[PDB]
């Protein structure tokens, strides 16, 4: 137990140490899985449809 804040607030993120891709994400070869919304997109489509974000790469 540690004190020093307003109201007990449990966190999930690792303090004093941030990581990336904590888990795996099933994505197709051709198409590309968005990151902001993580919605299916069209390889040819240089943008998203759910968030309309520019395709990475
Ligand atoms: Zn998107």
């Amino acid at each position: 137990g540690s004190s020093g804040s307003s109201g007990s607030s449990s966190s999930c993120t690792v303090t004093t140490g941030t990581l990336g891709f904590g888990d795996k994400f099933k994505r197709p070869i051709g198409s590309w899985e968005c990151s902001v919304c993580c919605v299916s997109n069209n390889a040819e489509d240089n943008k998203c449809v759910s968030c309309m974000s520019e395709k990475p790469g």
